[PDB]
DNA sequence: GACCAACCCT
DNA sequence: AGGGGGTC
């Protein structure tokens, strides 16, 4: 049903109204220095398609994109913004972003294109991107006539839906969450990704060579112990050597057949010398293949930086997500892996990396929302919460809390936050189910308000159909009413966990917005680089380091007021690794 | 190209 | 709790 639209040869004044639906199409998944293939505008005066080359050599048009008074509605404005930044062009005045609007309304829907959003409000006059571009190897930009129609249909759909979405957002009391939190956050994220993080490639390469040598050493040793040669990365091949040939005990079974997971092999270490070498092999293999080679692929040879993409509209809890590369899972737990962080360096000379992290934010949030007196009081005293929990479940004095008692108390705390069952805790603490249920029972005696909260929250999700966060983020949990025990059980755990994890997301988001405002007021050159759930990473001049030590934590700490204080720790140094 | 099993992070 | 090579 051909939609009417002008395929313009040049930009005209009536295309630059102070209110428009704009589509700036970037079909590359990774939008960094990626082409723009089409522009559509839809407004009071009609519907228009433009060609980038024309539209972007045009001062009038670029002035308009840049103009903050001229208000745009879009879908995934960060994608457009970053693609335009790589071309030296600024995008401002995005008053409404449908992708973020749909995301707040229902993360479960998985809305990843305009069509998905449109179905939510019964609008079907737009095609799914995957249908116009195909998928995988057949991904292709179409001919002008087909492209032109699709862009305009998305612009047109954005035009039609903004009011319907803002109405529902308002009804959920999520309108401020879109306009004050997520949409501003999108601009800060656009800057972060474009700035990117500088990498020392020679430092990486050297590490690759050392690993290479060590992998060969341990690999040969494995063959020698095995008494033959086999592919160690092959489950089928490794299982045979471990369980048929060396006759090691079959502790666990996979769908495929044999389980060679770490927690399994560690149990088998005593029987044979070959097990410890294999775990080590894999550990090394993992760093070489994922983190050295995978990183060296994505470094941009020109700028010497990696430029991640932060997904703002993906997780079910309101958290961010990072890809190409993921900088939110760089090794930190074992020193061998941790060293990788020495490869991440400031972008200018005489600058330093500055890391700031919240301390036990999830448990602090639980205390606040649960209103547990015993937990509130623990954090007001600034105690060690795991040592404290140990004391309370084991009924002992600080003097008597052994490292094992702590480790155990800690596991209980995570479990409460993830809302696990006696079985899950038993699996984690490697103890009997009865013992696990004794711990939990003890925990709830020590913290009755937390118990009260878990019961009440499951009941509220049952009554309302969703659970909310502090800043009115929302998550629907249909399965909570399901008659299957396992499906219902999982729903209840989400019921318990989401307001904790989700409210923590909200807090750090606000901190990021607040922090940005302060950095500008202060006219500081410091800049945000990464966010890893409970921490922010910046780079700034050595001269600016002392000020940031006061400023960054103050801003993060005052983001919200709760019944307990928030606590931030910081460090800085010449590399990410040294900011410890 | 799609799954599985494995291992990285908060 | 939430994410991010081998085989057929």
């Amino acid at each position: 049903a051909k939609m009417a639209f002008t395929l313009a040869d040049r930009v005209t004044e009536e295309m630059l109204a102070d209110k428009a639906a704009l589509v700036v199409e970037v079909v590359e998944e990774n939008y960094h220095d990626a082409p723009i293939v089409g522009i559509a505008v839809v407004n009071e005066h009609g519907r228009f398609f433009l060609r980038p080359e024309s539209a972007l050599a045009d001062p009038q048009f670029v002035a308009w994109l840049g103009d903050e008074t001229k208000k745009k509605s879009m879908f995934d404005s960060k994608r457009a913004a970053v693609a335009l930044k790589w071309k030296g062009i600024e995008l401002c005045g995005v008053s409404f972003d449908l992708l973020l609007a749909a995301y707040l309304l229902d993360p479960a829907q998985g809305v990843d294109d305009v069509a998905a959003a449109a179905k939510m409000k019964q609008y079907e006059a737009v095609r799914p991107d995957e249908a116009v571009y195909g998928k995988g190897a057949k991904r292709a930009v179409p001919d002008e006539p087909v492209l032109a129609e699709h862009l305009v249909r998305k612009a047109a759909a954005i035009w039609a839906l903004e009011r319907p979405f803002l109405d529902e957002l308002r009804r959920n009391e999520q309108d401020r969450l879109l306009v004050e939190l997520e949409q501003p956050l999108s601009s800060i994220l656009a800057e972060m990704e474009f700035a990117g993080v500088k990498v020392d490639t020679k430092r990486l390469e050297q590490m690759g060579k050392e690993l290479a040598e060590q992998l060969r050493t341990v690999e040969q040793r494995i063959y020698e112990l095995a008494g033959q040669e086999f592919n160690i990365n092959s489950p089928k091949q490794l299982g045979v050597i471990l369980f048929e040939k060396l006759q090691l005990p079959v502790l666990k079974k996979t769908k495929t057949g044999y389980s060679t997971s770490a927690d399994v092999l560690e149990k088998l270490a005593p029987y044979h010398e070959i097990v410890e070498n294999i775990l080590h092999y894999r550990q090394l293999g993992k760093l070489q293949s994922t983190y050295i080679e995978g990183l060296l692929k994505v470094v941009r040879p020109d700028t010497k930086k990696v430029h991640t993409i932060f997904n703002q509209a993906l997780t079910q809890t309101g958290r961010l997500s990072s890809t190409e590369p993921n900088l939110q899972n760089i090794p930190i737990r074992l020193e061998e892996g941790r060293k990788i962080r020495q490869a991440f360096v400031p972008s200018e000379s005489d600058w330093l990396i500055f890391a700031a992290d919240y301390s036990q934010i999830e448990l602090r949030v639980l205390a606040h929302i649960a209103e547990d007196d015993n937990l509130m009081e623990a954090f007001r005293r600034d105690l060690d919460i795991h040592t404290k929990t140990a004391m309370d479940i084991f009924q002992v004095s600080e003097d008597e809390v052994t490292p094992n008692m702590r480790r155990q108390a800690k596991a209980v705390n995570k479990g409460i936050v993830y809302g696990i069952s006696d079985y899950g805790l038993a699996q984690n603490l490697n103890i009997s189910r009865k013992e696990a249920a004794e711990f939990i029972e003890r925990y709830f005696e020590s913290f009755p308000g937390v118990k009260r909260y878990m019961e009440n929250i499951v009941q509220e999700a049952k009554q309302k159909g969703y659970v909310t966060t502090l800043l009115h983020r929302r998550r629907y949990l249909p399965d909570i009413t399901s008659r299957n025990f396992n499906v219902r059980s999982f729903a209840e755990r989400m019921a318990m966990n989401t307001p904790i994890q989700g409210s923590a997301a909200d807090i750090i988001k606000k901190a990021m917005i607040d922090l940005n405002a302060r950095l500008k007021e202060e006219r500081l050159q410091a800049r945000l680089l990464l966010q890893v759930h409970d921490e922010l990473i910046l780079e700034a001049p050595k001269e600016e380091m002392e000020r940031l030590c006061r400023l960054v934590p103050e801003v993060m700490e005052q983001a919200v007021t709760l019944r307990v204080p928030l606590k931030v720790d910081y460090h800085y140094g010449s590399t990410w690794y040294d900011a410890k």
